[PDB]
């Protein structure tokens, strides 16, 4: 459960605003271990897979397109509920509904625009991550704060 | 609706307790775009033509007088909704009922001292716009990653 | 209620993990004031005496053996409501359960770890604060602000 | 002297990139006081006026049109030495030359974009403050914390 | 000598505009150990015996007035290096010849109110620990990172 | 020269140390641009071929090892003069002799650990960045910001 994973990316607007060192802050500080990351373009193809279950949904293919238009990070994060705990970290979807203190609510101001992604679920956090990460990249330490979070 | 633009001053203890550049900031990094500001010692009847609603209430004239003690921060920010997201970036009137995360949450304790003050109504917004600014102080120019916020 | 106090003391994990500044700011930037502070390793009388009332429950060995396994700082933080608004700023008990912003919300995961403790109740303040510290440990001062704080 | 003023004004680069409210907080937490302050479009007379030591420079017209280019913020600071300490505060005025630490430093890297304008004389300071402000728009008062800083 | 300790002491002015956090942290941050830290109000003797030094010149008297105008916060502070570096990390004595990014740099302004203390020397940081803290004082812990601080 | 590049990378010190968000962000405001990056384990040989030179050099074997204890953050960064005012921002070498505002300076103490690594030569720049990366993991993009990074 303490070994839950997620996967946390970073979209385009996040690294045109600067963001990432910001992003990745909070993830760290609240006691995650980034078990995997990297920066680079998403293929179309890629994206379909990913956001597959959108394929109908109007901005579809917009989203497609602008997941396309520029870098992202993408990375892994895991912990005791980070999925639901990161979901929260980070807003609700519509910025206009995250709060202050989150990613979002602090960061930005429009749907289309909200500069991260995380994996609502276990489950889509494991086929997420599978999709964006070949296993052997999935890094394995130990943090040494980690009895010190970890009960 | 990308255009709304409210009023935000920073309240005399807020310029006395060191909390413009933080408070601007706050702006700043969730997008809204700065249109005017201009730092200033506040007129009775202009606070007075302000503060209009309250009029009367025991508060009233003891607000006025305080409001006037000290220069102000007065400025206009515009944005998708600025108005109500604002609001909720302010926090709470009430910094008791402000959470954390939130200006007010972050920075002050009792409702006199509230450090700030937001348009809570378009039409407000406006009316206290055109109230304490010429119409020529206000820049309109465009922001480099407006692109990134918007879609 | 301006000089309400309430007893704030910060566990061996936000000590072995650095948040002792992080912490202490929240406090400084809200609005209160740091009336005494001490930096120790409680004793297990002085714990078991502290946690009393979780006599019973299943982890309270557990408590205090961690407690107890590193320093600590207790601290008296005075401020008009400062007891029930510092615990909004603490979040919830149960760093899940804990919005962004707060401490835990931002800083921690697992309520074994919690990082933070608060006081409750006033008179748990009141309590604590005395279970921790000699009357004249107290120190009183007024606040060059204090009135750009409190009306 | 410690009531000696520098004059403060923020390039359209660090309106652009949202510097204001950081560089303005830079100031705050030194312990100067803000004396005056605006967003403005500078004008190209004002402007030249306003660089004429300089009217005979490769760059000058360049320096001209981009200074016209956007909005900028004008401010005056006041605060024993504020010119100089000021200066060391922006750091050097080639970016490249700037020490991390300080605002040229720490967000910029070119000197044809260096976000930020420093008086470097007294009098080129109170020239200047002249220059951009009307004396009504200079703010007397006193930080509650002015014994605080000064001796 | 990683486990050379200094002293560290935050002045009236420091614990005044708050920045008792702030310079708390940035002890944290470089990976120093806190090994004791107390806020107290000094002792016109222990001000004395302390910069007993310096007991005619100018100041002097003017100095253990201040520095009993308000309380303070008593650290020791544990690393390899610590006084010089901490030092180095206060910044030059006088406010005026500080850099940006040191303690000084960054909050203060006049030698008048240099917002804290650190010994200059170990014979010295001693005396002064000897001087300001009880043995017992003296908090003894292995931080989790050490390994990661020192090969 | 505005595309001048180089390789920073993020020691397991400073990994174990939650020290990424803040690295990056250093490179983020200043505002050079973030061209490829990966988590990951550096390979024995991944590493003695990257020390290479200081092949005899005492520290190189504890060097190899060190670095390979965990992962790290391998960055390549794009922009006018990268690779010197990089330096500068990181620091010296040994922390002892790094400055404060500085990454070394503010973040860590001893060689050994000295948490990261950046380019010393363009030409350093372009071999490391061969070592390490695969060409087409060099993202291209265009900040939305560079124009007013850049003259
Ligand atoms: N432009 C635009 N994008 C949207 C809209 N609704 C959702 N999206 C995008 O679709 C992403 C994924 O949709 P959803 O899963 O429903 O949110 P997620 O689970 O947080 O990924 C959101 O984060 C948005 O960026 C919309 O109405 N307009
Ligand atoms: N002293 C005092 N001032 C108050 C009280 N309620 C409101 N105010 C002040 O009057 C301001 C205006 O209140 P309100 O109309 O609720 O907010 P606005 O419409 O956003 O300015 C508040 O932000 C406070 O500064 C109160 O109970 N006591
Ligand atoms: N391991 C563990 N510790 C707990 C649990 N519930 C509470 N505690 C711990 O003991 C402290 C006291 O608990 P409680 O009275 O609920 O929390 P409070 O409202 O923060 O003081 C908490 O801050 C926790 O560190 C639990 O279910 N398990
Ligand atoms: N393009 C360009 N602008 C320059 C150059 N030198 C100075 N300036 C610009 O004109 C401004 C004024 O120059 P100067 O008075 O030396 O510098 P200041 O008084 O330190 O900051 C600088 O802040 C730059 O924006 C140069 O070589 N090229
Ligand atoms: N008012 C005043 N205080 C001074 C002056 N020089 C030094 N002091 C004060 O005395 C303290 C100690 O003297 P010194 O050893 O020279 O300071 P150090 O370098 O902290 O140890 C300083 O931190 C100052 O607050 C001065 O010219 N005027
Ligand atoms: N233990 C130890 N490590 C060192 C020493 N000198 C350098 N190193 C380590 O080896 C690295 C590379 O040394 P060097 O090539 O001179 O530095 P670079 O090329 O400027 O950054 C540094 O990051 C240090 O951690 C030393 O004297 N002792």
């Amino acid at each position: 459960a303490n070994s839950e994973r997620t996967f946390i990316a970073i979209k385009p607007d996040g690294v045109q605003r600067g963001l990432i060192g910001e992003i990745i802050k909070r993830f760290e500080q609240k006691g995650f271990r980034l078990v995997a990351m990297k920066f680079m373009r998403a293929s179309e193809d890629l994206l379909k897979e990913h956001y597959i279950d959108l394929k109908d949904r109007p901005f579809f293919a917009g989203l497609v397109k602008y997941m396309h238009s520029g870098p992202v990070v993408a990375m892994v994060w895991e912990g005791l509920n980070v999925v639901k705990t990161g979901r929260v970290m980070l807003g609700e979807t519509n910025p206009a509904d995250s709060k202050p203190g989150t990613i979002r609510g602090d960061f930005c101001i429009q749907v289309g625009r909200n500069i991260i992604h995380g994996s609502d679920s276990v489950e889509s956090a494991e086929k997420e991550i599978a999709l964006w990460f070949h296993p052997e990249e999935l890094v394995n330490y130990k943090s040494c704060a980690q009895n010190w979070i970890y009960e």
